[PDB]
């Protein structure tokens, strides 16, 4: 009874004596499946991971200038140069100054400058890849076994892993037998297509050719503590406003102008990262088995524990305590269309109280629970 | 002699008898004016200011979030309310999430849940109005005297004031009378129209329009300790990703997008805010007398003090020493179409160097100062 209370639930109802029922699990969902003499599941696809990622660029966001050296010349005396010049941490510019006498030279005419500056990243993006080969989808099971905690609860439920590579599972229900998982993990999109763009603790998926056209500073995937980067100028700017002075100046974080440009973009929690995805499964139930079907009936009485409520799907919910000591056995259910969502209702324990999942048919109808003339009689009506 | 050397210069010179000469003085300019029976003149338009600005609307580019408090109601018991959403400290939303028996409440549906973050602005930007009625245009004029140290210096110099209201001023030249300044502060642009947008230390004019449409919360011009800021949600957004809950993250520094939206804008140096402008001005030179007509031609000799050396504008700059005892007198000087930029250059000092500006015709000319056998004589070529 994990979905119950869920919105996104979709009820599957395997084929005519079928021991298999086909279902499409998809993030945010839940489905319940329903199979004769099977018990009633709810599946849910909890996450979708990518286990090992490679960089492929990594572009700064934030950087700061050092170390600004400048050389001038004369007129007629050459270009000016410097050495940083080729060093690749520096970025420079030439252009040409007004001199004469006044500024220290004796022909007057354009005198050549060179300007260089050390650049340094301060924060930066990293634009991992993700290959469907290395995908893990983690798929959870929970039994409706009518438990007295089962409402809702999300800490009950065997988790069974499906990747790429093991497709075909078998998850072990504790009671209830063994369930055969045949998935088939659909891409859904082509990964060489997408690139995963992290930003410090975000993280989102962006078009390849999007990541690669970014207007930053960019370096190769490989890590090092002193990176080498290209298109540094795309963040420091040299300004000769009147061929006086060339002054460099540096653009500035560009953390908020990407939030801008990921608005469009799918977002993905933490940067263990887990992604939105779906699935398509094949249930194999051939090695369930329903826990109570030999149990006989039970003799005594059943008392109404808590208010018969509807679920949003016009289900509704019963909490039941049992008055008797014949425990286990099965709990007498009848209407006077009707039918149970949860699979052969039993009680284990006198003291444990049972909650069943009943799907009630539209107008009046009155739910019978128990045996006899000490039987339970709720009246319900169903609008639709 | 303060345009010697810079590039953009421009010579004019006044009509036959007219002791005025109409410039225009343009930002990273210098005009040289000259006259006959008077002193030739180095005009310049060294700044353009406003004097006071009032604040228009006042935009947050950076925020943080605190103080979250959250609220959530039952299906059936009505929406969710907050003291806070009347607090305009805070950005508040509604929504809707999954409840039912595993979540606390009896009645499974769709529950109201509201969630309130109190907003507080870390840096902000403000947009001044600048009206053409507070200007400031200050003028800078510079006579062509000879000094030792004059060619280029831009320390010496008599400074005069024009505005909207004074628009013409006297300017006192020492030992050379008193200038007059009829100029007309035409605006260039509608200041209406335009904002100056100051950010740090940074100032640019962008359009009123564009500044008011920027996608960023805002307050009135009046500066308050404590602002109540408009359009929080351009900065705050609330995640509700599948019903189960709504998380409150802020949009980072605007910094780096505003300088890239603020490429194609004009730049204005520091914040004493400096534009580039431009003004057309009247020079009226009847009270300009020139110093040294009534002085008797020098007897003596001259001798080279530095290398002759071409300006850009095909002038001459000639460096020469006296070495007589009739000082003060006036310097000799006859080419052998070849004029003098330097009007009446005279020797103050037997121990003080001239400096005289010169143009030369083209091709071969002979530059003779001073009289006699024993006059220097520079033999020049000018090429076209
Ligand atoms: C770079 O310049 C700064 C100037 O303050 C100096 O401290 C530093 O030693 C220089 N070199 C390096 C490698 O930091
Ligand atoms: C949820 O399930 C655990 C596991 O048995 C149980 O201990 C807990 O009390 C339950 N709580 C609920 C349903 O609130
Ligand atoms: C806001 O919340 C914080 C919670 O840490 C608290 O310290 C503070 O006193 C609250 N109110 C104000 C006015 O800061
Ligand atoms: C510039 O002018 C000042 C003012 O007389 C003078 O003291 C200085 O030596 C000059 N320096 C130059 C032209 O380098």
């Amino acid at each position: 009874m994990r979905c119950v209370g869920v919105g996104n639930r979709d009820f599957v109802e395997g084929l005519s004596g079928a021991t298999w029922v086909d279902v499409v699990l998809e993030h945010g969902g839940c489905v319940t499946t329903m199979a004769k003499n099977k018990p009633t599941l709810d599946i849910e696809l909890q996450k979708t991971e990518a286990t090992q990622l490679a960089t492929l660029r990594k572009l700064c966001i934030e950087g700061k200038i050092t170390n600004i050296t400048t050389d001038s010349r004369c007129p007629t005396q050459g270009e000016a140069i410097l050495p940083e010049e080729q060093d690749q941490n520096y970025v420079c510019k030439h252009t040409y100054v007004d001199r004469g006498w006044g500024n220290g030279c004796g022909l007057f005419g354009k005198g050549s400058l060179v300007t260089c500056a050390k650049f340094q990243c301060l924060e930066s993006i990293e634009g991992k890849v993700v290959q469907h080969e290395n995908l893990k989808y983690t798929v959870i099971i929970t039994v409706h076994t009518g438990d007295q905690h089962q409402v809702g609860n999300e800490t009950q439920g065997v988790t069974a892993e499906i990747t790429s590579q093991a497709s075909t599972a078998e998850a072990i229900l504790p009671e209830y037998g063994t369930l055969g998982l045949e998935c088939s993990p659909r891409t859904g999109l082509d990964f060489n297509e997408m690139i995963l763009l992290t930003m410090k603790n975000k993280a989102w998926m962006v078009h390849r050719q999007w990541f690669f056209d970014l207007p930053l500073p960019w370096t190769s995937g490989a890590t090092t503590k002193t990176p080498t980067w290209n298109r540094k100028e795309l963040l420091v700017t040299f300004k000769n406003a009147h061929a006086k002075k060339q002054e460099v100046v540096v653009l500035g974080s560009q953390e908020g102008a990407m939030h801008t440009a990921l608005t469009g973009a799918t977002e993905i929690q933490t940067s263990t990262s887990i992604f939105a995805g779906h699935l398509k499964c094949r249930l194999k139930m051939d090695k369930l088995k329903l826990k109570g079907m030999s149990y006989a009936m039970c003799l005594n009485t059943f008392v109404l524990k808590k208010e018969v409520s509807e679920t949003q799907h016009g289900t509704i919910l019963i909490k039941v305590e049992y008055k008797g000591e014949d425990a286990p056995c099965k709990i007498p259910f009848s209407t006077e269309n009707g039918r149970l969502i949860t699979a052969n209702p039993v009680v284990t324990k006198k003291e444990e109280p049972v909650n069943i999942e009943a799907e009630p048919p539209f107008g009046e109808s009155n739910i019978v629970i128990g045996i006899g003339d000490k039987a339970l009689k709720i009246n319900w009506y169903r609008k639709g």
